[PDB]
């Protein structure tokens, strides 16, 4: 810990603080979410059916009393069986994104940036910081993202563990979990993703790139000061590689998402703004940035 | 063979059953589902731990929603399924009220004896219908798209067969009764002269004797006589066991209601909570 500059210490101290105050590990305040109800365009339909089959999951909504609802998704047959859990996942991604917005809103280096670069940075890193947070609740053995009450469990396939790791996002979660990262390396990862200066729309490239660098320098140091075991050799460069891969996956799933919205509109109002004057077009985002935490 | 009157007796009952029993439960809509004085509270917790089951809802999409019941905590949790079973009971009671009306023998009775017979026969007729959807292998009442599965209680069939009502369903299902024999049981149960509030005792007793003789005669005629020699008596004993079970669960319901009111308005009438004035809903249902 001392091996880190007092500036670095305070930097991990602020990031971890913002994570605790803005990340709901228990999803306890995740409420009012929708649940599954109790030719050229046809080629587009065929593409979407492959996207959704990779991320087929069952939803286990546990209850304080001890009860457990479990939804087994319908097997694909015709149309819209596939879009059954989509209204829910949209509600849950918005709840996730709102905490990512609040994470950044608490960080000093982010709070001082021009509001149009706060909007643009969050637009580029919303998925990446979401997936990084989801990884912390991912159970590699069960194949479940354990989100407090709700648990999303990967549906068993015929291809087995081999068929799953074909999906880049499922592979990303399994590889990143394998690294057994500390909370500090996750929040530092989330900050290197957030402060990416090459995102579309960022106009303070220098300030953001200078900030990103010091986040990676703090990450390389923390790994040097708190991780001397041989399994963690090249852990930093492994982490940095994964972040580059998450940017690749972020791009893949910005395309899958837009295609689904084209076929079957499902996006919440805020999610439509992620996918589109900056302040004017992103009215809900601008509002939330201005609000307190 | 059966007398032509007896044949017509069965014909009417089977007709009533066909018009008033939704075997797929396809019209059981809008039911409440599980969301997501110290003496009375513990007695109630004892009552509710005997018949724990897991609701399963199956969608047209092929999705399955499964409600595992909440492990007993003796609190608000224990009453999680009551708001639902209260809606199931009402839906079932309304179909039982309707069964009785289709029967000419019941419509002729005085409107006050109709209320009394239904008051004492509603539970029995409900459980008789539930048995026709009971799957003894899977321990599940298959109510069309809803399935209620008796949850393993760690004692296997031993603990369940202890509970007189689960024993009843298993025992009755082993009798492999016909649809005609099920509906005749309902009549024999409905037209019971010893029920509280009856005034035409001889009229009802005579009617129940004619339904029972039809059932006795049906078995002799339409079943290998030597093997099913005592089947009619087996049935009569179960109707009797059901009258005893009716009372136990009529008390469980009153105890569970005083601690926490789950009852729908029609159920409250059924449990005593002029006679035609004390049961105004049920009266309306009988004259519409
Ligand atoms: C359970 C949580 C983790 C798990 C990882 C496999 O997740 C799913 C499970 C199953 C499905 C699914 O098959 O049901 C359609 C979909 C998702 N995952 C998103 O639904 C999703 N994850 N991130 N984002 C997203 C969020 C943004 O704001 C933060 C911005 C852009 C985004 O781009 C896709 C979404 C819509
Ligand atoms: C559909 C499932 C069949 C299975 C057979 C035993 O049933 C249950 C399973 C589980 C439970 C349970 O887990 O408990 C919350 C409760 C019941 N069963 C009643 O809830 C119930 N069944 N019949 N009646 C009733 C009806 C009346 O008029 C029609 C009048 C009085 C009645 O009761 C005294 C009730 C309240």
């Amino acid at each position: 810990v001392q091996g880190l500059t007092e500036e670095q210490r305070m930097m991990i101290r602020e990031l971890m603080d913002a994570q605790m105050k803005t990340f709901d590990t228990t999803f306890s305040h995740f409420k009012n979410f929708r649940l599954p109800g109790v030719r050229e365009e046809a080629a587009k339909w065929s593409q979407v059916r492959k996207d959704l089959c990779s991320l087929k999951v069952s939803l286990q909504l546990r209850g304080e009393d001890g009860s457990v609802w479990n939804y087994k998704p319908p097997a694909d047959s015709g149309g819209k069986e596939i879009f059954s859990l989509l209204p829910h996942m949209a509600d849950m991604s918005t709840y996730m994104f709102k905490g990512i917005i609040s994470f950044a809103k608490v960080i000093s280096y982010f709070r001082d940036l021009p509001i149009e670069d706060q909007i643009s940075l969050l637009k580029g890193a919303a998925f990446e910081l979401c997936q990084l947070r989801f990884n912390t609740v991912f159970n590699a053995e069960t194949g479940t993202w354990e989100c407090g009450r709700l648990s999303y469990c990967l549906e068993d396939t015929a291809g087995g563990f081999q068929q799953l790791l074909l999906e880049p996002m499922l592979k990303f979660h399994y590889m990143l979990k394998k690294l057994q990262l500390h909370e500090e390396e996750y929040v530092l990862m989330q900050a290197i993703s957030l402060f990416s200066p090459d995102r579309p729309g960022v106009l303070q490239h220098r300030v953001v790139d200078q900030l990103q660098e010091q986040f990676a320098i703090t990450l390389k140091s923390y790994i040097e000061c708190n991780r001397p075991q041989p399994a963690h050799r090249f852990l930093f460069l492994k982490i940095m590689a994964m972040l580059t891969e998450l940017r690749s996956i972020n791009a893949q799933h910005t395309q899958r998402w837009l295609r689904i919205q084209d076929i079957h509109p499902f996006a919440t109002p805020l999610m439509q703004e992620l996918f589109g004057s900056l302040t004017e077009r992103h009215k809900i985002l601008h509002r939330l940035l201005q609000e307190g935490s």
